[PDB]
């Protein structure tokens, strides 16, 4: 995250991230045994961790658990990053408490002007590396599909939209990837891909989770 | 400019310099019309020039222009230095040219990590003095906000902001007041203040030219 804020204390329980020996991605804990990620994400192992704020030091509500299932979307295309969705079962139940719990998946697709969270222990800066310890947190809002298609042209399918501002300076950015978009409650978004971080007129895109509350949840009852 | 370099030619073609008799501060041609500095450098009557390079031996594309008006930030706190910024209207609109250009002003604030481009004629040397002829030019990075609190506890306004090195070395010191530190080729900061020049873990503090864009566009549409 380029240009947000450390999140406060348990303000993003559902914030998880994925990790071969360290963490290359986020995700969102949607179901006491289910995380959703980006299915560019994918690994054939990963260990998912749960409850961490500062992603060097364990302040002790962390939960490290191995995925049992990792499902990406059947029609994911790695080329364009359309349908960048993947789901992962957990090996054990995730204790739910105050630091660790669900986000809700969306009943209505992104409305335009929506104020939303995103999360992640991403690079903070536009160039060079600067990765943060604290989970980052930035807020910013839902841009109508005319401006997210104009930005990346050709690139933008229907599984996608853009959450950012046109001016750039703040942005989701590498290490990101995976993480939580969560307006009004909902988790709208799954942070998918840009160009560079908090460029002018090159705000991030990001998986319509709307588009696959249906499969989510089947694919979760028949993985259950 | 501590720690810098002679500027190449061309590369700065929006410094300007204040004189009240002498050379006192920098400044940046923003218009045709007019010139952003520092409000501390205030003086009731200014001749800025433009389009100098080498400070004491003319190469022909100066142009000497009395100042119109000198129009300080209404909030400008001579304690703080808080809204440390001054517009001055030139007596007569600038001839534009390779040499003597306008910079745009910033569309964003300054995101941490972006290099920036601070220039003066100011004292090069941390300890005594060490005029240069020359414009000195010095690459500097936007400090994060964090990183700045700390290294001026209490001083910082949301209002400024620190590039450089928290090393030392590289630094502006006295007489670089309000110059440009231009950053993507906008004008972010205005050389405010600092403690001691390259002065370690004592990094410049800049006027955040970003919160001013509306009061500056406000000023010259209604003194034109």
């Amino acid at each position: 995250i380029v240009g947000g804020y450390n999140c406060e204390e348990n303000s993003v329980p559902y914030q998880v991230s994925l990790n071969s020996g360290y963490h290359f991605c986020g995700g969102s804990l949607i179901n006491e045994q289910w995380v959703v990620s980006a299915g560019h994400c994918y690994k054939s192992r990963i260990q998912v961790r749960l409850g961490e704020h500062n992603i060097e030091v364990l302040e002790g509500n962390e939960q490290f658990i191995n995925a049992a299932k990792i499902i990406r979307h059947p029609q994911y295309d790695r080329k364009t990053l359309n349908n960048d969705i993947m789901l992962i079962k957990l090996s054990s139940r995730a204790v739910i408490n105050a630091r660790v719990s669900t986000i809700s998946l969306p009943t209505a697709p992104p409305a335009t002007g929506t104020k939303c969270l995103i999360s992640g222990w991403g690079n903070t800066a536009s160039s060079g590396a600067d990765y943060p310890d604290e989970l980052q947190c930035l807020d910013a809002p839902v841009l109508s599909q005319a401006k997210c298609e104009a930005s990346y042209p050709g690139k933008i399918t229907s599984n996608m939209f853009c959450v950012g501002f046109l001016e750039g300076g703040k942005d989701s950015c590498q290490g990101d990837s995976g993480g939580p978009v969560v307006c009004n409650g909902q988790l709208q978004g799954v942070v998918s891909w840009g160009d560079g971080c908090a460029q002018k007129n090159k705000p991030g895109v990001y998986t319509k989770v709307y588009n696959y509350v249906k499969w989510i949840k089947n694919t979760i009852a028949a993985n259950s």
